[PDB]
């Protein structure tokens, strides 16, 4: 029964974490390591230390969420065991200085058998890693505060010729950022000084005092979740959808696992299991 090493990225409601119990175990959820490193030797050693060393609670979390439920079902149906860690840099992945970062970089470096989270399939990434057929689809979206900025979508002139003090941004090294860099390079030039390391950091810029963003661009799936948990219901998504992409499980090229995983994903879609996960987690 093979044991697969899975890299993830904490992004609500696809992957959440809570603290481990007194013994560093997870009565609810799945034990995930939080190593904070892309050093292959350190990663190997940390997993080894689970068995013959001592990994402190500061580096242990218990993962749960839509993608963890998905992973648990696939492990059952395909008969594999798994171990999880959170990607060190907290990024999905971009090509920077000739190397891929984030989840894409860990798959290429052989640090994980698969990457499981809200991971977008795009053409640049597909040239270097493989993805299963998608389990979920989302457009990008634009989040703003209520009672203020109005936008038609990505072609709004407010974004192409921003007025004095108008700021907008995305998440560094995300597929959202990749789409803008490729499609709207002049807009990217304005955004890259106002972007954020994670979705919650970007949403926080909209709500800071004073706000540091007037608009935040990210997967609509993720923005919709943040809209739903705002304590004041003061966030809103606006404009027409754009840049539709699927989420898939990422694997190194030519993995013997990809086909089998895709077959089950297709079955989960048709049988209504994927819809159940959505209803459960949203």
């Amino acid at each position: 029964r093979p044991k697969l090493r899975v890299v993830t990225l904490v992004e609500h409601p696809f992957v959440f974490t809570r603290e481990s119990d007194e013994d560093g175990q997870c009565p609810a959820g799945q034990l995930c390591l939080d190593p904070g490193t892309n050093d292959s030797a350190r990663l190997d050693a940390l997993f080894a230390a689970l068995v013959n060393g001592s990994v402190p609670r500061t580096l242990r979390r218990c993962c749960y969420g839509y993608c963890i439920d998905l992973l648990e079902r696939l492990a059952e149906d395909l008969a594999f065991d798994f171990e999880l860690y959170i990607v060190g840099d907290g990024k999905y992945g971009a090509l920077r200085d000739g190397r891929w970062t984030g989840l894409v970089g860990d798959l290429l470096a052989g640090r994980a058998h698969m990457a499981v989270t809200s991971f977008s399939i795009n053409s640049a990434r597909s040239q270097v890693v493989d993805f299963t057929s998608p389990f979920f689809s989302t457009s990008l979206g634009i989040m703003v505060r209520t009672r203020g900025t109005e936008l038609s979508g990505i072609h709004d002139p407010k974004l192409h010729h921003p007025s004095q003090g108008f700021r907008f941004g995305t998440v560094w090294e995300s597929s959202a950022e990749a789409y803008i860099k490729a499609s709207f390079p002049e807009m990217h030039a304005h955004m890259r000084r106002h972007s954020a390391p994670t979705t919650p950091h970007g949403v926080a810029m909209l709500t800071s005092d004073p706000p540091k963003l007037n608009a935040f661009i990210m997967d609509k799936s993720l923005l919709d979740y943040e809209v739903s948990i705002d304590a004041d219901c003061k966030l809103l998504t606006v404009g027409k959808p754009f840049a539709i992409e699927g989420y898939g499980i990422g694997l190194p090229q030519n993995s013997p696992l990809t086909s089998n995983l895709s077959e089950f994903i297709s079955r989960y879609k048709s049988s209504g299991f994927i819809d159940l996960l959505h209803d459960k987690w949203y």
